[PDB]
């Protein structure tokens, strides 16, 4: 049923995750000296490519690859359109492993047919909460604690096969030579998601999205008007009072994080993100690097009052294609990102973050039920979408777990 993930150090099926209490690898250790040296053999009309990522040609053809050929929902409406400032933010954290951004080219035209990315995270990713409680009724505590410390592994994101080439096995190939590249490095580890079932998730949670320009919405078809609003004389209308906004944010010192806020937005996440059983931890260079804004990719604000933070939420961008409507081209989307709320609750707080989303001209609001977003889900009128996202590890099992348990957002 599986004629790849079957020979892969993952957990293959539900009941053999069930039976899954503790954290730890799945294979066997290793060592870069096992692995071997040369790239895995490609058909003779290929070739890999490490694109270099701090030049504008490199970065122009991975955006066109993914512009035309990333993920879509079901009825081919929608194409996500990542911008080359994006994927430069999101490929280039500090630190970055150029060689672990992984592509395929045609020989004789070195057009781009396949993508894969992986990052450098640090990830807390030991034996969850309600594990360990088993675990001490038991007498287990040690087994049950052996991997608590931060792990340096791989994120990977980006997976990508060219239209032309689907169906191909070309996809086993990319996460064979990912996988070897980065085992180089010595980790051994990856954190992956994916709006697909593949065996076999530690997580899974809804997709929600927030109307912030529900008359575009309906006319490209993101939307449609609910059949309670037809009791109405005039229902766009009534759809459009439903979710106004205020022009400006209500909590008054609110402004945008500038490079002297990192030390303590770094201390308010950390110290939120602890709640948590699957969270990163971010460096000083990290906190700036993933927070502090970027025109058009990324938008974050901290409530100051007295010289203290005590408070931020962030944003970002990514563009959808059109799949083409006469009138419009882009559904602007901004992704809930990283919050943490100390002096305010957290739907007063993430009010702001629809009240500046909308006011910089944002369509709609998205996010997973990840981190504390169940909380402001009915007040601040989001709506469950279509799917799941699933969260997955490469050879670590895993205790399965609530998504509320996961602090990782994916990009
Ligand atoms: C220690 C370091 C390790 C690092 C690596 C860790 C693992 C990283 C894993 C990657 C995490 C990526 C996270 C993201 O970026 S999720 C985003 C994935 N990208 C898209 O959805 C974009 C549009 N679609 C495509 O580009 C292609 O359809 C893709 C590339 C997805 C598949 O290409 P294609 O359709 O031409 O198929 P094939 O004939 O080549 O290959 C068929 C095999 O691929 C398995 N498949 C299908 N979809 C996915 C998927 N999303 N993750 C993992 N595997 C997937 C499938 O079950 C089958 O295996 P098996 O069922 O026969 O066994
Ligand atoms: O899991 C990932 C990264 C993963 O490798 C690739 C992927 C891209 C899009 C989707 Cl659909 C699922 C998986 N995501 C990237 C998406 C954009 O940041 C994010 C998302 C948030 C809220 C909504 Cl409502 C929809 C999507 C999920
Ligand atoms: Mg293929």
């Amino acid at each position: 049923a599986h004629a790849f993930w079957s020979t892969q150090p993952v957990p293959q099926t539900e009941d053999e995750t069930e039976k899954i209490v503790f954290a730890g690898p799945m294979d066997e250790p290793k060592t870069v000296a096992d692995i071997p040296e040369e790239p895995y053999p490609i058909a003779s009309t290929f070739e890999w490519w490490t694109p270099n990522m701090e030049a504008a040609d490199d970065i122009h053809a991975i955006y066109e690859l993914l512009r035309d050929n990333y993920v879509e929902d079901d009825d081919s409406m929608f194409r996500f359109n990542y911008s080359e400032e994006f994927l430069q933010w999101a490929l280039c954290p500090p630190n970055y492993i150029p060689d672990w951004h992984v592509a395929v080219r045609r020989k004789a035209d070195k057009k781009l047919l396949a993508f894969i990315a992986g990052v450098p995270v640090t990830l807390r990713m030991g034996t969850p909460k309600y594990m360990k409680v088993k675990a001490q009724e038991k007498g287990e505590g040690e087994e049950a604690a052996k991997y608590d410390e931060p792990r340096h592994i791989c994120e990977i994101n980006f997976l990508c096969v060219h239209k032309q080439l689907r169906e191909k096995r070309l996809a086993p190939i990319l996460i064979k030579e990912a996988t070897r590249r980065v085992n180089r490095t010595n980790v051994w580890q990856a954190v992956y998601t994916a709006g697909v079932l593949l065996p076999t998730p530690y997580a899974s949670g809804q997709y929600f999205h927030r109307s912030l320009n529900p008359e575009k919405l309906v006319e490209i078809r993101f939307s449609g008007i609910p059949a309670q609003y037809q009791k109405f004389q005039n229902p766009m209308a009534m759809l459009k009072r439903n979710y106004q906004l205020p022009s400006a944010p209500k909590n008054s010192g609110l402004r945008e994080m500038k490079p002297s806020d990192v030390p303590q937005v770094r201390r308010i996440l950390m110290n939120y993100l602890d709640s948590f059983d699957v969270g990163p931890v971010f460096s000083d260079a990290e906190i700036s690097h993933y927070l502090l804004p970027r025109d058009g990719v990324v938008f974050t604000y901290v409530v100051e009052n007295d010289k203290k933070v005590t408070d931020f939420f962030s944003f970002y961008r990514i563009p959808s294609t059109v799949i083409g409507n006469s009138n419009y081209n882009l559904l602007n989307a901004a992704y809930v990102h990283y919050y943490a709320a100390t002096s305010i609750p957290l739907h007063q707080l993430i009010l702001d973050l629809l009240i500046v989303a909308h006011s910089r001209g944002f369509d709609v609001c998205n996010m997973v039920e990840i981190l504390d977003n169940r909380s402001f889900v009915e007040q601040l009128k989001f709506g469950a979408g279509d799917g799941h996202l699933r969260y997955y590890f490469y050879n670590w099992a895993y205790p399965k777990i609530k998504p509320s348990q996961v602090a990782l957002v994916m990009l």
